[PDB]
């Protein structure tokens, strides 16, 4: 981008478990379903923490 890249974060305030691309302002959770799956869990896309898969 150069000379910063002003963006509008997707999540509200406590966006600890998020990252945002400093060019396009595209948001992604820091914790992905890939990681949950590697731990035999699934991602709760709201809080982006790993919960029970389907048990």
């Amino acid at each position: 981008a150069r000379q910063e890249n002003p963006c509008g974060p997707c999540s509200e305030r406590r966006k600890h478990l998020f990252v945002q691309d400093p060019q396009t302002c595209k948001c992604s959770c820091k914790n992905t379903d890939s990681r949950c799956k590697a731990r035999q869990l699934e991602l709760n896309e709201r809080t982006c923490r790993c919960d029970k898969p389907r048990r």
